[PDB]
């Protein structure tokens, strides 16, 4: 409360270490349903249902640009791109099968990374 305050957990590697986690998550293998926006004229379906779209690059630019402001902002984006990917994508198809995938590999990193 005013003048009574936890102390300061260090913040400053936060950019440094999103970006690198960032980076591992562009390289797997499975991330290529991921890197770039669905193309809403080309995709049925998408716009209408998907109410916050959200990829890779858009966090990549997000984050090069200081729209994160602090590294739970991050996590909650990086998510998104997994919880829209259940809403549209059947768990038994191949991009389905790379979403579970890539939010296994983020929430590991994450845990090991922060926690």
């Amino acid at each position: 409360s005013m003048s009574v305050k936890k102390p300061k957990r260090d913040d400053s590697k936060d950019l440094a270490l999103c970006s690198m986690i960032l980076t591992e998550m562009e390289t797997h293998e499975d991330a290529w349903p991921f890197l770039l926006p669905v193309n809403l004229k080309l995709v049925p379906g998408y716009k209408k249902v998907i109410k916050k779209p959200m990829d890779f690059s858009t966090i990549r630019e997000k984050l090069s640009s200081g729209q994160y402001p602090n590294l739970e902002t991050f996590a909650l984006d990086v998510r998104l791109v997994f919880d829209n990917c259940e809403t549209f994508n059947e768990d038994d198809s191949d991009i389905g099968r790379a979403g579970h995938n890539m939010r296994k590999y983020f929430e590991k990193k994450w845990t090991d990374t922060f926690k």
